């Protein structure tokens, strides 16, 4: 959890930039681990602590690792790198990526994700930009700063101030009613969906967050990329059901897109 600062390198480039994201390696006895270091500049130091809580408890291949927290020169929170970075930026860096290779990497999303609803916990914040990838065929999920435990007795989180929010990435219970649960995440899952089909393209654009709320309510959805599949655009539809009651959980999700993905596999 407590990192040695001795042990740390880093490199002058920054990856990103609340602070920076930086590329570094930290010693263990034998070998030296590549780690992407998130360095911030009291509210940014209580936020680093409580993502770093929620890493700690998780453990999945489709998840990022935290390595731990160091506290240095400034606040710094150290993960396992996955060395091709942020999804969304991959895809439009990289536009004749195979459809089968989209559906692999937003099914380990959806395993990921399964985890995460069997942990009961709430990602908040699940966009291809939050999506890293370790290979062009291996996905891993990040960036758990606006996630939460669920209570025990409770199946969603209430927020109570509306924060600075990824208002196209949240169904509308949590617009309305501030109610976050695994199946706000599903929805978001289904724009990850549109954005990983549409080579990382920025959903609904051109649009306010209030002219998405708009839209969504007469009943619209945004369309389906070019090539993608009929039987995974319907699954962003399902994903993006209006009513919480009848959306469908992450179990239901995952095994619709580990059928599908079997299917495109068997063709071949
Ligand atoms: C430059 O390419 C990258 C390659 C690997 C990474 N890797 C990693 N990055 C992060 C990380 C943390 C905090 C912030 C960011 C970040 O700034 N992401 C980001 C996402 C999307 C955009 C964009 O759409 O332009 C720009 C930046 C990324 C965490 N990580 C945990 C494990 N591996 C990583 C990041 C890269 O750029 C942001
Ligand atoms: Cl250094
Ligand atoms: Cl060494
Ligand atoms: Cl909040
Ligand atoms: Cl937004
Ligand atoms: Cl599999």
């Amino acid at each position: 959890v407590y990192l040695d600062r001795k042990l740390l390198t880093l490199e002058d480039k920054e990856l990103g930039s609340f602070g920076t994201v930086k590329k570094g390696y930290y010693q263990m006895k034998k070998v030296v681990k590549t780690v992407a270091v998130k360095i911030l500049k009291p509210a940014l130091k209580d936020e680093l602590l409580a993502e770093a809580n929620v890493m700690q408890q998780l453990d999945n291949p489709y998840i990022v690792r935290m390595i731990g927290i160091c506290e240095a020169e400034s606040w710094m929170l150290v993960m396992e790198m996955a060395e091709l970075g942020p999804l969304n930026k991959y895809l439009q860096q990289n536009r004749h990526v195979k459809d089968k290779n989209i559906i692999e990497l937003v099914h380990q999303v959806s395993m990921g994700m399964k985890y995460l609803e069997e942990s009961n916990f709430v990602h908040r914040d699940l966009a291809a930009r939050n999506v890293l990838l370790v290979t062009q065929h291996y996905a891993k999920i990040s960036d758990f700063g606006l996630s939460k435990a669920l209570r025990a007795d409770e199946n969603y989180y209430k927020a109570q101030t509306h924060g600075k929010w990824p208002v196209k990435w949240y169904a509308p219970e949590c617009i309305n009613y501030y109610k976050f649960s695994s199946k706000s995440d599903v929805w978001s899952f289904g724009v990850l969906m549109w954005e990983a089909f549409s080579y990382g393209q920025k959903p609904y654009r051109g649009m306010k967050g209030s002219e998405v709320t708009a839209m969504l309510e007469k009943g619209e959805r945004m369309g389906c990329p070019a090539g993608c599949p009929r039987e995974m655009y319907d699954l962003m539809n399902l994903c993006w059901t209006y009513d919480v009651e009848n959306r469908p959980g992450f179990a239901a999700v995952e095994l619709r897109l580990r059928n599908y993905y079997y299917d495109v596999v068997n063709e071949g």
